[PDB]
């Protein structure tokens, strides 16, 4: 199925255009992935300059086509099986007590490549606020995602929130609204209710001056 393009290891582009506040900022990532073991590397690069918001807060719209399905689970992979013609995944991230994101990607193989193009919009931050302030640890609480069937849209959804440390203490609360949608035409398996485990690990390449974030991410379903 589109399963099959993914029994090996997948080069992965990734490719951002983003305005949060007018701050304009683009973002491409090069890695791999290998969905047999839910494993991604991916160095991330601003190659506008620096970043006007945390690394930590693009992690989610920076590939849920490469959790680790177990074998009693594969009928449930719409992400795989929208390959290779992909999915549109759109979401709107509220940041508690700040802006918020509206993202819009298409996740689809260009060739032997997996590819996440991304455009990101954020309205009403606050420019001394969290995000824009750069006040957020530069870590990562990862959280569980349960996938629904949305059966009208021939996709799925998902609602979830993820936790960012603020610097000195306390966490900044980003509120995820998700769905997603193929975009060919083929027969697409809506799948049963479950939830995506996702570790995600963030550090820095010491031989890299621009403004970045490599990435290490395990993800699976159960």
């Amino acid at each position: 199925k589109g399963e099959e393009l993914f029994t090996g290891v997948v080069p992965i582009l990734v490719e951002l255009d983003g305005d949060v506040n007018g701050h304009k900022f683009s973002v491409s990532g090069e890695g791999e992935g290998d969905a047999t073991y839910g494993k991604l590397t991916l160095k991330f690069i601003c190659t506008t300059g620096k970043l006007p918001v945390p690394w930590p807060t693009l992690v989610t719209t920076l590939v849920q086509c490469f959790s680790r399905y177990p074998d009693h689970m594969k009928r449930h992979d719409f992400f795989k099986s929208a390959m290779p013609e992909g999915y549109v995944q759109e979401r709107t991230i509220f940041f508690k007590d700040d802006g918020n994101y509206k993202t819009r990607a298409e996740v689809k193989f260009e060739g032997d490549t997996l590819v996440n193009r991304i455009e990101l919009k954020g309205i009403d931050f606050k420019e001394d606020g969290n995000i824009l302030g750069h006040k957020l640890e530069y870590n990562y609480n990862d959280h569980q995602v349960y996938i629904m069937a949305d059966k009208q849209k021939n996709g799925i959804k998902a609602n979830f929130k993820i936790r960012h440390n603020i610097e000195d203490g306390g966490v900044q609360l980003a509120d995820h609204y998700q769905q997603n949608t193929p975009i060919g035409d083929g027969p697409v398996l809506l799948p049963d209710n479950h939830y995506l485990f996702t570790t995600s690990t963030l550090s820095k390449d010491p031989n890299e001056k621009r403004d970045h974030m490599v990435l290490l991410e395990f993800v699976t379903a159960d």
